[PDB]
């Protein structure tokens, strides 16, 4: 057992808060906004020694991120950022950062009761995504 055992699995999104201003928040543009909006991810979370490989599915688009805790990444988000990515996990949180443009956006994951809730802030914008096991 281990650093992400209870976050290992296959996660579908059951429901969504502010998600749409969020986004707005972050510059993505209208019809982007509107289609991802609509998806419905699974997400599903893996560990292999040390890296932890994070999946989101949808009919929107299928993204992957493979990294190491602490170790930043170069990543292109589902909205075609280029960003510059940490992953850590704080007090059982996995906090991850993304830096682009002088910006930063944080998106926390957290296991609560039998959910996976996903905190998602830039600047005083927050959406909350909740996640139940698939
Ligand atoms: O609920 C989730 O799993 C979740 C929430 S935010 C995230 C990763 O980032 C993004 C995904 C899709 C679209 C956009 C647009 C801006 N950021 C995006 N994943």
């Amino acid at each position: 057992s281990h650093m992400c055992d209870a976050f290992v699995g296959t996660w579908k999104l059951v429901s969504s808060e502010n998600f749409d201003d969020y986004m707005k928040e972050v510059g993505v543009g209208f019809a982007t906004r509107k289609v991802a909006g609509m998806a419905k991810p699974n997400m599903i979370i893996s560990v292999n020694g040390d890296v932890i490989t994070i999946k989101s599915e949808s009919t929107f688009k299928n993204t992957e991120i493979s990294f190491i805790l602490g170790q930043e990444f170069d990543e292109v988000t589902a909205d075609d950022r280029k960003v510059k990515s940490t992953i850590t996990l704080d007090g059982g949180v996995l906090v991850h950062v993304q830096k682009w443009d002088g910006k930063s956006t944080t998106i926390k994951r957290k296991r609560e009761d039998d959910k996976l809730v996903v905190e998602c802030v830039m600047k005083g914008v927050t959406s909350t995504r909740v996640y139940e096991r698939a």
